């Protein structure tokens, strides 16, 4: 754990809320996995504290 590759200034942001700092917006992209919960999910990184969760589309 020494290098990294995160991005914020990029990725179109979407209007949402943050259950952590209470922000009112977050970044958003899709994240598909295998199959055992929700095919193709969208993570939303709040644009304030830097927290991200998942959607259902
Ligand atoms: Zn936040």
């Amino acid at each position: 754990g020494s290098h990294m590759e995160q991005d914020l200034k990029t990725l179109p942001t979407t209007k949402i809320t943050c259950p952590k700092c209470g922000n009112d917006t977050a970044y958003w992209w899709e994240m598909q996995t295998r199959a055992g919960d929700e095919p193709s999910t969208i993570f939303y990184k709040c644009t304030k504290c830097g927290h991200t969760w998942r959607s259902y589309e």
